[PDB]
């Protein structure tokens, strides 16, 4: 037996990320981690299309008791489980407090019958190519946003990169992930070429800075890459 559809869990942008691919045979498990920053809402989806608007809701519970932080900050494992009878266990736990809420969905009235999910596999068929630039346009967008936010959480924490960089070089690079956020903020809906650039643009200023202090043992920064949920 395998699942009929694409399991995902909704991501900033109103954005649908993949997690268990359609065809993946059951029982199977997947974990992806997660960064937030405001309410820790897990919203599940099934479907096949790049934007969970367009595909079904299947449930969505918050996760509580996280404490306060800024964007980006608390760090949230997120599992999908099926089992061999359909049914879908999604964990949420909070990677710094082992906070954990599960929430189980069983197969009800909101099981798609196989008519509608023939229709649902029918129509990422038709706006494939469409869907295919639309998802390589919010994931550069995306790529952008994590380096932004997990550079600027870095040079916020004393027990991270924040503890080692001087005042000056902490005071550029803050202000200068307020330029490309700021930036974001009245650039959402901009080009695959400018999401590609603007991350590269950050890149060149984390660069000179972290060769001052570990060039010499040819180290470089990361970026977590790890999605938003908001």
């Amino acid at each position: 037996d395998v699942c009929p559809l694409t399991l995902g869990i909704e991501t900033v942008g109103g954005v649908m990320t993949k997690l268990i691919p359609r065809n993946t045979v059951v029982p199977t498990k997947k974990s992806q981690i997660f960064s937030v920053g405001g309410t820790v809402t897990i919203k599940v989806y099934e479907g096949e299309r790049p934007l969970t608007k367009d595909n079904h809701l299947l449930g969505t519970f918050d996760l509580t008791g996280i404490p306060p932080a800024p964007r980006g900050v608390p760090q949230i494992e997120v599992t999908f489980e099926i089992d061999v009878n359909g049914i879908l266990r999604v964990t949420a736990e909070d990677k710094g407090t082992g906070n954990k809420n599960k929430i189980t969905i069983t197969n009800d009235q909101n099981r798609l019958t196989p008519e509608e999910i023939e229709r649902m596999v029918n129509d990422a068929e038709k706006f494939a190519e469409e869907d295919k630039k639309l998802k390589e346009r919010i994931d550069t967008r995306n790529e952008l946003e994590s380096y932004a936010y997990s550079l600027k959480n870095q040079i916020g924490d004393k027990e991270k990169l924040g503890g080692k960089l001087s005042s000056e070089d902490k005071e550029t690079m803050e202000k200068a992930v307020e330029e490309k956020i700021e930036w974001l903020e009245s650039h959402q809906d901009a080009d695959i070429e400018d999401f590609k650039a603007k991350k590269k643009e950050l890149e060149e200023i984390v660069q000179p800075i972290i060769s001052k202090l570990y060039g010499s043992e040819n180290l470089y920064f990361q970026g977590s890459n790890r999605l938003l949920l908001t």
